[PDB]
């Protein structure tokens, strides 16, 4: 019979690839359908380039892809329209915001699978050790706490200890981190939903200068090459007071044998001042049936299974990844394992999107300009003032004539 082939997630990032292959094999076994899992690189922008090779070729060699929240506008021609396969009731079991994100010119490109939001991880043991009763609410507090804890821990002999780790590598994750910095300083959304390129302002510049101020000071010098896993590994070994990262790192940090099990909490990222908005960049992954699949009916059945209540539940319980079904956020088992899903639900609801809707199919070019200009500030090559001016000019060129 048919072999249903899936490219989604990565064995190079936590347990995602392993768990994904597990779920796909379970569907295979339950339905009597042969399946194959194709692995992907860690970073989303590398995955896009890979999958683009299959799409350009109209390749039938992958039936189902896991696609980023930022991709629907790019990948829509390569997606089978799922709308005819779901009832209105079925489709309403997902968050409307994500279904809308995934719907391009009326085409439902993909089902919501898991959502994502950037959050602050913090070592509760260390805050208590150094006299702090709450995680930081402002970036200045984060810096003050990081400096004091680092001084103490370095003095006690942990030469590997840092204050803060994050994603500073030149790739999509830096765009995510940087949107949070900018937005949390009152600097806007880089490109606003209405099309306005707003990033050339003093608040955005300050946010970038502040981040440069971390590098080699409270954050490792090598943070400028860190993606999600590099940051997680320093944190997870016990060597960072703070980390910015996504939900998936929670379950990994709690696993038996983690040096930091039971020593950490999560909260909203800090912000410049009390009246700035809270920033959490909206991430997440969706399930797309290939327009080039020879087996659309079977592939849709697999995508419905993967997006089902019980598979999303497993993803939440075992991998601490955020459901795209509101009903899971009241599930007793999801909540007992991850109580912070309830505490931070409003953070997740107010998460801020990168400018993929407004940039559409040119989003990957916009984002590359963003991470390259931000990176040049993190390296000390440019000041924030110059970088946001240069970034405005690049984005203007990229989006000229885009409506
Ligand atoms: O590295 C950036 C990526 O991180 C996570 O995978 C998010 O879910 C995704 O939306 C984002 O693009």
């Amino acid at each position: 019979g048919p072999v249903i082939r899936v490219a989604g997630d990565s064995t190079a990032v936590g347990e995602g690839g392993r768990w994904m292959k597990e779920m796909v094999e379970a569907w295979g076994k339950k339905t009597g359908t042969r399946v194959e899992y194709i692995d992907s690189p860690a970073d989303t922008n590398d995955r896009l380039a890979l999958y683009q090779q299959y799409w350009a070729a109209r390749s039938p060699d992958v039936d189902v892809y896991m696609i980023d929240v930022i991709w629907p506008g790019i990948v829509a021609p390569h997606a089978l329209d799922l709308k005819p396969y779901l009832t209105e009731a079925e489709l309403k079991e997902f968050f409307p915001r994500i279904v809308q994100n995934n719907t391009i010119r009326g085409k439902l490109t993909s089902l919501p699978f898991f959502t994502d939001a950037g959050i602050l991880y913090y070592r509760k043991d260390l805050l208590e050790k150094y006299g702090y009763t709450s995680p930081p609410r402002t970036w200045n507090e984060l810096e003050q706490m990081a400096e004091r804890v680092m001084e103490g821990e370095r003095r006690a002999g942990n030469r590997d200890f840092w204050g803060f780790v994050f994603q500073g590598k030149p790739y999509e994750g830096l765009t995510c981190d940087a949107l949070e910095w900018i937005y949390s300083h009152g600097g806007g959304r880089i490109v606003e939903p209405d099309g306005t390129i707003s990033v050339n302002n003093g608040r955005a510049a300050l946010a970038l200068n502040r981040a440069h101020g971390w590098v080699g000071r409270i954050a490792p010098q090598g943070v400028t090459s860190y993606a999600e896993e590099e940051a997680r590994n320093v944190w997870q070994q016990g060597n960072s007071l703070f980390m910015r990262n996504w939900p998936y790192a929670y379950a990994l940090g709690q696993a038996e044998g983690s040096p930091i099990r039971g020593k950490f909490g999560v909260t909203v990222l800090p912000k410049a001042s009390a009246d700035a908005p809270n920033a959490a960049t909206l991430g997440g992954w969706q399930l797309m049936v290939s327009a080039y699949s020879r087996y659309p009916k079977e592939a849709v059945d697999l995508v419905k299974y993967l997006a089902s209540y019980e598979v999303q539940k497993d993803n939440a319980v075992r991998l601490s990844r955020l459901p795209t079904r509101p009903a899971l956020y009241t599930d007793r088992d999801v909540l007992a394992r991850n109580p912070w899903f309830r505490d931070l639900l409003p953070v997740f609801q107010n998460a801020v999107s990168a400018p993929s809707d407004v940039a559409g199919a040119r989003y990957n070019q916009v984002s590359e300009a963003i991470w390259t200009e931000v990176h040049s500030v993190l390296t000390g090559r440019k000041k924030g003032e110059q970088a946001v001016r240069d970034l405005e000019a690049r984005i203007r060129r990229i989006l000229r004539h885009h409506h």
